[PDB]
């Protein structure tokens, strides 16, 4: 449409479905529990993902937000896709390592913060003070980095399987704070076509790559 | 009210109060945990079905939106209460069968995405797009009758519950995009009072009347 | 700033940091599951508190609703607060006291009631109305104290925690609706910097302050 970023919107809107067929299909025959556990919270996170990316394709997820002298076009419908699926991609790796729900209750809390915070500060009009919910939202993120490597005998199964994806996620999430910093929510930097880019290869790899690797290993068995 | 649906919207808030204040009573007394389990569910969707009606009647769970060429009145609150009493609904299904988690995972998520999308589509301004969510939503409903059917040894007791239930469950909800479809949601077919009388039918139905024939059983003890 | 409460949304913010902070340092060490799962909620608790405070603080967090003839500062934030912090806190008392999840199902869903109807009150533009929610959301707060005395052999350990717990939560939470009744949201006869003043000391006291009295004891672990 009118909209440069509109071809993004629509590959990662593509992506996502295709990537939740898929994920819908291998899931069928499928008996064991603990991989029933995986398979739906692994195939809801594309699910999600899919809605919200059609939201923004279609204009709905998109808000405009009054700030540093300009109208800014700020897609809000990304903070109500992570509130889900960030919690559950966690989820997929605290099962993974048999998390106390102690712990498991320390990152989806810190996420919500982290994802809650980032929604504030994306809508908040005042253009300093975006970047302090940016920082909180950061110290969230950076907690839950933490007890991804420090707040956690596995079965070996399951410890090289966890230990990438830990290693995917590290990487992948921690660009996340960097794109919102320099991109149409921050310091308007990089563009907002640019910025959706960066986003949809984050949201795929994040949400149907993450899930590949998952999906396929045997870590995720009895 | 200045509504001609505005009685039945008072038939249902009334309706809805005094099914949960029945139900209340009828938990009184109550020790056994499971029994508990459900009783605390099923009283909860009707009381909070209450709450979202009586906001409908007072006015407040109503929105104007913009499209096909008119202001059209939009009762969100509805998506408000299916958001949270949907999901518990099922819950008492799942359970009643005892259901894996990554079963009730796959149910509780499905229906969030097809009330969330449902409530899309409610208050997108473009006429057509209403309709992709309005199919995205279908699907998910579908996907959900799926698994009370096929995603599911129970004792005998629950069975002839269950089965009841699930029929129930499949005729009322099944109806609900109907309704969405022609009323004034949708194709505006069908006139709001009347749209808000079948509604509401389906709204009682579905949680009080499938709470008495839960509550009455004693599928739900130990 | 320009609004003469801002001392007490900073102070707030202040105070619940460095709980936040603090329980997080205490935390540290812990690798006991149970205690594992008290400091979590118990930290998270003010942990979102600073948020909103935040929020209020630089002003996100503030609305404007027309009523009774004038146009009123509404903190809606209080309720995205509430929202999850309060049942987290009945959280606390449920684990404590071991509580079958029937009974948490219970506590937590009338809390939900209880702030939604809370919010839909501080929001809704028909003056007498408002009083109607806050009636509602009365009954769903009496009903929870009903169910922390009524609804509930404990390790003695637990049991005199329990009470104490139990008693500065009937105490400060009954608090709340008076406050709202004659503060900004309702008759307006206490004015908004002593309305907020009094919020913030029940707010940390609640959060903060039960969790001292949490946190310091061995009622929390194995
Ligand atoms: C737990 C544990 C963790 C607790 C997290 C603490 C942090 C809480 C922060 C939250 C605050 C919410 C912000 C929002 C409610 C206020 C919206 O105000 C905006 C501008 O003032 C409105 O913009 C105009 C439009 C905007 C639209 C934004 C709305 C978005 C909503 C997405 C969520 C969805 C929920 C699924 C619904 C079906
Ligand atoms: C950061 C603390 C540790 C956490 C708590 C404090 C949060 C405060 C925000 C951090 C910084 C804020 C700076 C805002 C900015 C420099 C002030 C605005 O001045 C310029 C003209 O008025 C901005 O105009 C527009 C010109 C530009 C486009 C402005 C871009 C702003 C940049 C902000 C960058 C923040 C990071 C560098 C945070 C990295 C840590
Ligand atoms: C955006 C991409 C980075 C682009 C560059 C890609 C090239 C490689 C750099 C990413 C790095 C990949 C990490 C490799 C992993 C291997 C480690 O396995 C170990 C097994 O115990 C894990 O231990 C401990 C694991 C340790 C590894 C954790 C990595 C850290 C986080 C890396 C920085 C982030 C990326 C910031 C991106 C930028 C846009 C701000
Ligand atoms: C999980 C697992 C499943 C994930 C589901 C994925 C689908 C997510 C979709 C969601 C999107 C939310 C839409 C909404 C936030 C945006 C509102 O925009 C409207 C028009 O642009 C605002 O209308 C003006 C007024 C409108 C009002 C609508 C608000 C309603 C909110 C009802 C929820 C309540 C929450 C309890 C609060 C106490
Ligand atoms: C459906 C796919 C399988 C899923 C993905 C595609 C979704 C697209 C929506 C389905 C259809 C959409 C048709 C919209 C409509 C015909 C186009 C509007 O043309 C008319 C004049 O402009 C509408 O005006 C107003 C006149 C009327 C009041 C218009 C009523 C519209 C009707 C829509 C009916 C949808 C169903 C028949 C879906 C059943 C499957
Ligand atoms: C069947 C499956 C998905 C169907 C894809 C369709 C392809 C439409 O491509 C363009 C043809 O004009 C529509 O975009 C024209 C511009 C506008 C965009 C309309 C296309 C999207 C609104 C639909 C994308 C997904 C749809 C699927 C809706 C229900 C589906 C899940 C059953
Ligand atoms: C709105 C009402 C339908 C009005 C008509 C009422 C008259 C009866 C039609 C509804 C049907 C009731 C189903 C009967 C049940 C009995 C089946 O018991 C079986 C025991 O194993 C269940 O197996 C498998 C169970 C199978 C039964 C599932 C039913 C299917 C869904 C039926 C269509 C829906 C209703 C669509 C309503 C319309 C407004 C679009
Ligand atoms: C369960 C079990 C229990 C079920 C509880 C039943 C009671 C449900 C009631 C709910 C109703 C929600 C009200 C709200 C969605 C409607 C907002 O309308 C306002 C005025 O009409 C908008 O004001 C303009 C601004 C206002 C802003 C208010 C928004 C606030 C949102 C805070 C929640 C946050 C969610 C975390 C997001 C990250
Ligand atoms: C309460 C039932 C048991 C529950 C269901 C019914 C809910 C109805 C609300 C209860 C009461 C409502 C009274 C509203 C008020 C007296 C009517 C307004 O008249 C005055 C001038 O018009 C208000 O103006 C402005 C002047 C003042 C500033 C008005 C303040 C209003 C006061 C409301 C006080 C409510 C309590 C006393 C509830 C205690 C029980
Ligand atoms: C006590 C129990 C419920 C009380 C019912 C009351 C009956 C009021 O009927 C009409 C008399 O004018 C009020 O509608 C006049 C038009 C307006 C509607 C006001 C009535 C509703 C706002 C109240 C309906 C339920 C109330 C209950 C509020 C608190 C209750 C749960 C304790
Ligand atoms: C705002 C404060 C009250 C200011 C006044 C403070 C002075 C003391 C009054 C509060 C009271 C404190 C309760 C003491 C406790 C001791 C009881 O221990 C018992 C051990 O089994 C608990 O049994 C059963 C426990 C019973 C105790 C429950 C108390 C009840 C609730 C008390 C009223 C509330 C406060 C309303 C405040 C006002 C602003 C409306
Ligand atoms: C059945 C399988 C293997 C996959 C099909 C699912 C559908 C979606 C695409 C699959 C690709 C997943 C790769 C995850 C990680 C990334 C680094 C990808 C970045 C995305 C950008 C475009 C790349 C091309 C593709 C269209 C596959
Ligand atoms: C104690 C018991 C048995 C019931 C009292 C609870 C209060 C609410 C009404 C109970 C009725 C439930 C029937 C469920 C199914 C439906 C098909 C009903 C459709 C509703 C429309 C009006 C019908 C009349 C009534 C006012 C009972
Ligand atoms: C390490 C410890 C003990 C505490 C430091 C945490 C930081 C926040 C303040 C701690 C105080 C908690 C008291 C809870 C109950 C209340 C009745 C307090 C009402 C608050 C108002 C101001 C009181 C002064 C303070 C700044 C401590
Ligand atoms: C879709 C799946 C992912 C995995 C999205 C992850 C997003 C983060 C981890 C987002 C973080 C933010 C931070 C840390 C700072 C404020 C802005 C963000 C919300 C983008
Ligand atoms: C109140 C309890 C019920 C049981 C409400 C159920 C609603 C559905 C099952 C609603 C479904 C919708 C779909 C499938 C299509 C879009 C519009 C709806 C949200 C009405
Ligand atoms: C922050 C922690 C607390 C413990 C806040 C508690 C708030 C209540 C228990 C609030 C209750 C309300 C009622 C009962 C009446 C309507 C208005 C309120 C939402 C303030």
């Amino acid at each position: 449409t009118g909209r440069p970023e509109w071809i993004w919107l629509a590959l990662g809107t593509a992506l996502m479905g295709l990537g939740t067929l898929y994920f819908l299909v291998k899931g069928m025959g499928v008996s064991d529990p603990d991989a029933k556990k995986f398979y739906a919270i692994t195939t809801l996170v594309p699910a999600i993902a899919f809605t919200m990316y059609l939201s923004m394709l279609l204009g709905y997820g998109l808000t405009m937000v009054p700030f540093g002298g300009e109208q800014n076009p700020i897609y809000w419908a990304r903070y109500a896709d992570w509130l889900f699926t960030t919690p559950l991609l966690l989820l997929d790796l605290a099962l993974l390592v048999d998390a106390d729900q102690g712990t498991i209750l320390a990152l989806v809390g810190a996420d919500g913060i982290m994802i809650g915070t980032g929604l504030v500060g994306a809508l908040t009009k005042v253009y300093s003070y975006r970047f302090v919910w940016w920082a909180i939202s950061t110290a969230a993120m950076l907690y839950i980095l933490y007890v991804l490597f420090f707040g956690f005998s596995m079965r070996p199964e399951v410890a090289s399987t966890f230990k990438v994806l830990r290693n995917v996620t590290v990487v992948l999430w921690s660009a996340y704070p960097v794109v919102w910093l320099i991109g149409s929510e921050g310091a308007g930097i990089v563009p907002l076509n640019i910025e959706t880019l960066l986003f949809m290869v984050l949201d795929v790899s994040a949400k149907v790559g993450f899930g590949l690797i998952l999906l396929r290993s045997r870590a995720i068995f009895g």
